[PDB]
């Protein structure tokens, strides 16, 4: 018995079809190797018991490395504000995508999404508080289950 | 003739939503014969070349892609355990699981939302076919709209 989230997945699209197929909501966590407020979430948060059950049985997470290296089989070319941008790798992929879907190029950041990429409540960035996190999740679960 | 615009699905999806265009997938492979016949055959056509490149986002998705997945991935399918480990195994095991099919060429178009605009499209060297295939799912899409 040693309850510690586990990351389910890295890969978007197969973490989105595996939650659709088991009809789970999903959480992105737009990350880091790096990312120091990341660590102190994962640390200070998602160590309490109540919200690793949550992420851990009722979510599907897929964690998205905004540096992450791992080369993209081949360079894709972007127009980002105003000029031309060169995404070479997985990382590159997921920091742009951040800005373009979500407003937003800050980790930690956590988005509660339905199979269909609908939000489920708003964003939730770098806050400490176990509670307030609590609710951020619980309010996403609810907001998935009245869909069906 | 016919440019490929992305191997990248999320990309490609997130492009053709900005630009207000529907979808093509293209399940191929590099070492695919009857892919590469099918292009020969079929995408040659001035006709063809020209909706696929103006009207379409293609998205090339290469089953046979040896470029590795961050991390491998397990899956459970009729119902049993795989491992998958490259960008290949996951559009091969995606094309499975999502559109019913094992074999390459095989072509979807689909919307923004990942909705077919179409009966998906096999190995079938016939241009007109082919034009009807690809009008249709444009029609279908400009009429969400």
């Amino acid at each position: 018995y040693t309850n510690e989230v586990h990351a389910k997945f890295d890969d978007y699209d197969l973490g989105m079809e595996y939650a659709r197929q088991h009809n789970k909501p999903v959480m992105l966590d737009f990350t880091g190797y790096g990312c120091v407020n990341c660590r102190k979430m994962e640390l200070a948060v998602w160590t309490d018991p109540k919200v690793s059950s949550i992420i851990n049985n009722d979510y599907v997470l897929i964690t998205l490395y905004v540096d992450n290296k791992t080369p993209l089989t081949e360079p894709v070319k972007i127009m980002e504000n105003g000029t031309e941008r060169t995404l070479r790798t997985v990382g590159d992929k997921w920091s742009y995508l951040q800005r373009v879907k979500f407003g937003a190029n800050a980790q930690p950041f956590y988005v509660l999404i339905d199979n269909e990429g609908n939000p489920l409540n708003k964003s939730y960035a770098y806050d400490e508080d176990i509670s307030k996190y609590i609710n951020f999740l619980q309010t996403g679960l609810e907001n998935y289950r009245k869909e069906k």
